[PDB]
């Protein structure tokens, strides 16, 4: 329903703004500086209050749901080390803090989904801290994978599964009842907060397959509405046959869209380091071919809902993978609202902050305006309110039209999509294929002109470099 064709836009929690009182433990202590830069450990303090105020901000930019990235208490400034499921960060301002957030969000028709790390728990978990300080004789054993005791988990080898091996995530025994039943009701309790949804953290370290079937109904069961959406960086056909996910988060169309407008002007090396991998260049013809597969190997309904995002928490900035081209990375930006799908922006790259890999990319929140590289703000809030007022662009299919170099046009239903992702300017001058059948006077929604077709041709003026046009029959 809701979540099939909305603006997204992700939020770190402790780096968009920091305001309000704190929640009970109250930190005791000086936050690292805002400015300064991000660092592992780190805190800047900022707050889902924070949040709640600068919702006007991101309603200017056109958002319609939130993601917000981990807010349960936590020991990591990321928050993916959960310390327990039930209550809101003390820094980030407890549960009144989520509560205001969603009123205020709701109150403008603003939908918030949060993020659900289900796969394993900090060592600061109550479980855990049993099986620390009582070994063998601990009635929590069974919550985690115990190898031997002592747990050595201050070592490099932790004596239980751990995420990636790594002692600071110790692994959740989901086949334990207890277990299963605290995380179910953990799903279930958010949602009848108020919550708007959930984004599952790497779903895949939990191949049990009833697990998510009972999650979806239990989620669903309190709230019809609610949006179920996975972290999976390939292929998701498995999460994706309607009794699990709703969608997932695309990484493939975000490799698609940098590789083709990222050129050879983007930064491999950057992007190797992370999950991205090393994006291949790609043209336009390879380009579209990407797009019609991930288009159409899943059901059309999980199409329009995918999380359709460039970067992440876990990607090096837009910015910065464009070594600096602000063209670039606006075409890429905005072409990403003109796709079946729905658009994700993560906080900042509206305004050009830049980054290389975690933590470098997780850096405060610039809110000086007169910092902020106003041309991609305006071009997402231009292409936001562009697929606000043509939902054609959310709900039709997908038909190439032209593909040569790095010039692509594709339809969406009344409407033909014209990219230039090259350096030299593109006449619109080529064959329409039937897009325009009454073949009459069109225009470019995008920068207003206005032309006549003939020959079954195309009669735009040029295409300026890395420039976009959405073109109607008016
Ligand atoms: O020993 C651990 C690890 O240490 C080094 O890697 C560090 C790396 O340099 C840092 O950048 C950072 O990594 C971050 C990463 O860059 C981010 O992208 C993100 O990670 C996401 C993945 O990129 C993304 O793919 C997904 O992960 C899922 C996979 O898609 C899925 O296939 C599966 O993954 C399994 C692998 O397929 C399998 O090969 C095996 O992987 C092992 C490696 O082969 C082995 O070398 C080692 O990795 C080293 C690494 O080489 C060092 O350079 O251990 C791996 C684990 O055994 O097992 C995988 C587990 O199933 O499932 C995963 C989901 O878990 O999502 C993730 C998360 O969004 O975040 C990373 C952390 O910030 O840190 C690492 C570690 O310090």
């Amino acid at each position: 329903a809701w979540y099939e064709g909305a603006f997204f836009y992700q939020i770190f929690p402790d780096r968009f703004f920091r305001a309000g009182p704190p929640g009970r433990p109250a930190p005791a202590g000086p936050f690292e500086p805002w400015e300064a830069p991000p660092t592992l450990r780190g805190f800047k303090g900022g707050t889902l209050w924070g949040v709640a105020e600068k919702l006007p901000y991101l309603l200017d930019l056109g958002v319609e749901a939130i993601y917000l990235n981990p807010v349960f208490a936590s020991t990591a400034n990321h928050r993916y080390h959960t310390v327990d499921y039930f209550q809101v960060d003390p820094i980030l301002g407890g549960n009144e803090a989520l509560r205001h957030l969603l009123e205020v969000a709701h109150a403008h028709g603003v939908r918030v989904i949060l993020d659900g790390v289900f796969n394993h728990t900090g060592r600061g978990f109550f479980a855990f801290q049993h099986l620390m300080e009582n070994g063998e004789q601990s009635p929590y054993r069974d919550w985690y994978h115990v190898k031997g005791f002592p747990l050595k988990a201050y070592t490099a080898h932790p004596n239980y599964e751990a995420w990636w091996g790594n002692p600071e995530l110790p692994k959740l025994k989901v086949e334990t009842p207890a277990v299963r039943e605290y995380l179910l009701a953990v799903a279930e309790h958010w949602i009848r907060f108020g919550v708007d949804g959930w984004r599952l953290d790497v779903p895949n370290e939990i191949p049990d397959p009833t697990f998510w079937r009972e999650f979806r109904q239990r989620v669903k069961g309190a709230n019809p509405e609610a949006y179920i959406v996975g972290e999976i960086w390939e292929e998701a056909d498995f999460w994706l046959q309607g009794d699990m996910f709703d969608a997932v988060m695309n990484y493939p169309l975000a490799r698609a869209v940098l590789g083709f407008v990222g050129g050879e002007a983007l930064d491999r090396d950057l992007a190797a380091q992370t999950g991205l991998g090393r994006i291949e260049p790609l043209q336009a013809l390879a380009f579209s071919h990407r797009l019609e597969d991930l288009f159409g190997r899943y059901r059309p309904e999980v199409v329009r809902a995918q999380m359709n995002l460039l970067t992440s928490h876990d990607t090096p900035r837009l910015l910065s993978l464009m070594r600096g081209s602000v063209e670039r990375a606006r075409l890429a930006l905005a072409l990403l609202f003109l796709l079946p799908g729905n658009p994700t922006v993560y906080y900042g790259e509206e305004v050009g902050m830049a980054g290389g890999k975690d933590p470098e990319n997780r850096g405060g929140m610039v809110w000086e305006e007169a910092r902020w590289q106003k041309d991609l703000r305006e071009t997402v809030k231009r292409l936001a309110r562009l697929r606000k007022e043509h939902p054609a662009l959310r709900t039709a299919p997908y038909l190439r039209i032209y593909a040569q170099d790095g010039h692509l046009a594709f339809a969406r239903g009344p409407y033909l999509a014209v990219v230039n992702a090259s350096p030299h300017p593109f006449r619109q001058d080529f064959p329409l294929h039937g897009v325009f059948p009454r073949g009459g006077r069109a225009v470019d929604l995008l920068s207003g002109e206005v032309c006549t077709p003939q020959g079954g041709r195309l009669c735009g003026p040029v295409l300026p470099p890395f420039s976009l046009a959405l073109w109607r029959e008016a």
